[PDB]
């Protein structure tokens, strides 16, 4: 088995609990090492760090499995943390039928995205190490939760494309079903695993539920980047008048009136095909002002040298957003780019308010991506959405 | 009146929401200005700026109160504030019987803070301009909402000693009332406006009902700053098996014990009148684990100059608490010091969670004070408390 020898920062850092061994970190290799392989590594002095996926193609060279030189990586070691990962959502975070199951390193299982929704469990594979593992985890799904009764393989993405892994779209183990009906709180969402674009991410469930608590009778509601309609249907059905949601994705939204429909809230929802910015110009044009304003954009920074672009784009939404919120109305927004840290969000927010003259006041505590979607304290890279709620005044 | 005079920077701030002057943006003072008086703000270039408090000796020399050199600062103008103050809790936030109804300059009323405990309102004034409009700001509470039929003075402590005020402790205006039952969420709990020890803080109103979700029966907590018994309270009533609750104060205990009679949990608790590091120690060298340990120490840091002292208390205090939390149990820990922001708390428990070896995930988005207590996006002042929940297991 080849031997990866690490300098003192690399070992500094795993020292702290890191679990990956970036390429600037590596002194040498000693032995042959393919994509994929299983690798030891060592400190210059060759005192055993771990075991892991080894990628001498990528910036994140090797991905710690286990601290034991003895702990054998197959099957039963990853039916074993599978089956630890479910629990905690099951009975520490106490979701049922719906929530992310596996969240990579967050669960000690590096490259591996597992999502579940009621009978139907996704499948998403970002390493090739945990690739040539990818029946076996299959199985173990299935075995530690008689829930799931089909593993669906969604191996697309940016992450799957990183690693140069092939893109494959299938039912991978069970039944051929790839269609569900799952219930986020008192709102229902059809879910189905071919194609795009009618889809639902997990990771915003806390905020899209946190919702609700703030839209009253009467309130008129829009939501700029809906895709599905998330949490246009919230509203909705929280009781909101009217609701307008905007999606540049025509098949995202055939799918929310779809759920709009599922819900019997159609009467009260309107879906426009369109830009964000274009739409919202036509919007403030007509000097309409909602309640509520609710921005999530896609993430504009892919790179940590895109942020100054980035962060130039989310200040025009922002700003385009704010001008739409009625005075003592409220603007939820967020980012799902990882390069974007809390406080500079905060900043970009603040500036958009600045220059929009308009006094920002915190409804809501600094909101995040759901907790089954664990962000751990010695992983920054397992972080990646903000989310503000924010009472909107005029500084007059 | 008369008149401070700003620089480009300082009018520049101001411009863009800021509400106050720091004595070193002050090109110059035109007039005899004595603490408390009221006096105008200009540029270099003579543009009216806006009026306010004055304070020869503070980094703060300006706390602004109106930007329009057409509205006098009067009784009547902070009647105008304290309604619409008291409305925000009201329809916004849906507070009904207990909340902090102002808080200084989140609602526009520098030097001002203003508690409602179900019929009596604790009013406390900072600031030698805003004292002399106390008798006004105690009539027009009661003139806006007849919901409070006391208004009690607590002026005393650090906060009031700070700007070299009288002491002073008495029921102000109305009935001669001072204690009441309030009801937060499921839990009880008497408050008592004359003393320090027999009181309750709503700015972890949100953080202590946010505990509740985390209990299970059986559970073993440990509250290592309980005060009257707060965090403690809600756990018992949660379904914990037992609580530890330690404080420094003899007579905080007694009214823990109190509060602990009002909700029947009596039997679920111990109480410890002693040092949190050494009550910690002692039951460290026994081994003793707990489900949940909570972490509400007093602000360690008070200048930007004592960081480096206060994070290493931050630090020991965390250190020692996260070593009796139990593998898979949750710790949860705070800091209410303004100087230390949320990343610097975030690094501080990274180390000591690496110390410990203990991996953390977060159950709950950052959490902070409770939206009573306003956090303004424009003022940083504003700000002061962060709390995390987080779930413990042991790196090895």
């Amino acid at each position: 088995m080849a031997r990866v020898v690490v300098d003192a920062q690399a070992a500094r850092a795993i020292g702290k609990g890191a679990m990956i061994v970036f390429k600037k970190g590596v002194v040498r290799v000693e032995g042959d090492i393919k994509p994929g392989d299983i690798v030891e590594v060592y400190t210059r002095g060759g005192k055993f760090l771990g075991k892991g996926f080894a990628n001498p193609n990528s910036n994140i060279m090797v991905r710690i499995v286990t601290k034991d030189k003895d702990v054998e990586i197959n099957k039963d070691l990853f039916k074993r943390r599978i089956k630890k990962a479910n629990e905690y959502r099951k009975k520490v975070l106490k979701y049922t039928n719906v929530y992310r199951m596996v969240y990579g390193e967050a669960d000690y299982l590096p490259g591996l995205i597992v999502d579940r929704f009621n009978d139907i469990a996704s499948l998403q594979i970002s390493s090739a190490g945990m690739e040539r593992f990818k029946l076996d985890v299959a199985e173990a799904i299935m075995e530690v939760e008689p829930g799931i009764e089909t593993v669906f393989e969604k191996n697309t993405g940016r992450s799957r494309r990183r690693e140069g892994l092939p893109e494959i779209e299938r039912v991978l183990l069970g039944k051929e079903k790839y269609r569900t009906i799952i219930q986020e709180g008192r709102a229902k969402f059809i879910v189905d695993m071919r194609g795009q674009k009618t889809g639902f991410f997990l990771d915003q469930r806390e905020n899209r539920l946190a919702l609700e608590k703030w839209v009253q009778p009467g309130d008129r509601v829009l939501d700029v980047f809906t895709y599905t309609g998330g949490f246009a249907i919230h509203a909705a059905i929280a009781g909101a008048d009217e609701v307008i949601g905007i999606d540049k994705s025509p098949r995202a939204i055939e799918t929310a009136k779809e759920n709009a429909k599922l819900n019997g809230v159609e009467d009260r929802m309107k879906f426009i095909v369109g830009s964000a910015f274009e739409e919202m110009e036509k919007l403030q044009k007509k000097g309409e002002k909602f309640d509520i304003v609710v921005l999530d954009p896609p993430a504009f920074v892919q790179h940590e040298k895109d942020l100054k672009a980035g962060l130039r784009a989310y200040f025009n939404v922002n700003f385009a957003g704010l001008n739409l919120v009625k005075d003592g109305g409220i603007l939820v927004t967020c980012s799902c780019s990882q390069h974007v840290d809390l406080q500079m969000f905060k900043d970009m927010i603040i500036a958009a308010g600045a220059k929009a003259g308009k006094f920002l006041k915190m409804l809501e505590p600094y909101r995040t991506q759901a907790p089954d979607h664990p962000i751990l304290m010695a992983s920054k890279d397992t972080e990646y959405l903000k989310c503000l709620f924010l009472y909107v005044e005029d500084m007059r």
